[PDB]
């Protein structure tokens, strides 16, 4: 067919019930989800094709970063839990991989002062149990899913997107190749 098992996508040997419609998974570390986020605006794109009433899920992971790693996942969680991911995306991308002045979890809380967050509801967030259950939330979602590269992109728990079967000269080609491509997993 056009879009095949195993070429443009891949199926989960063991499909994980109760998984988010569309789970993308990047690590503010990775260099290629710098790319996806902040030049290709992968998330974006797929979210202007997808069916309505199919919502999008992103989460952060620990595997790259070591300690800072681990406390930008918290940091996400603080960002979910205040609905500010669109304000702190990139000057967190930015501040890890463009400027390299993210080197501590206070560097990180910088960042959300800077984009208009107070200290205080910040503190607060960070020590709140809400936001240990973000966390938890986002670990379980990683293991579902043995999950051990970013980025990742996931269909109904049962279907990932194999973005290295497709041609890349063309930077929005291959964006909408890649949001089609979602559509089509989500109506499967």
């Amino acid at each position: 067919a056009q879009y095949e098992d195993g070429k443009q996508y891949t199926t989960l040997e063991k499909p994980v019930a109760g998984a988010p419609q569309v789970l993308e998974f990047f690590s503010f570390f990775c260099p290629h989800c710098y790319q996806f986020e902040e030049v290709l605006h992968i998330s974006d794109n797929v979210k202007k094709k997808l069916p309505e009433g199919v919502k999008m899920t992103k989460y952060h992971v620990n595997f790259m970063g070591g300690d800072l790693g681990k406390d930008l996942t918290q940091a996400w969680a603080v960002a979910m839990a205040l609905g500010v991911e669109d304000k702190v995306t990139v000057p967190l991308f930015e501040g890890v991989q463009k400027t390299q002045t993210i080197r501590s979890a206070s560097d990180i809380r910088d960042v959300f002062i800077n984009a208009g967050i107070k200290g205080e509801e910040y503190d607060a967030a960070w020590n709140s149990f809400v936001v240990k259950s973000l966390v938890a939330q986002q670990e379980k979602a990683a293991a579902d899913v043995q999950l051990r590269g970013v980025p990742a992109m996931f269909v109904n728990g049962k279907y990932q997107l194999n973005p290295q079967g497709m041609d890349t000269s063309n930077m929005d080609v291959f964006v909408q190749q890649y949001a089609d491509t979602v559509k089509y997993l989500s109506e499967k």
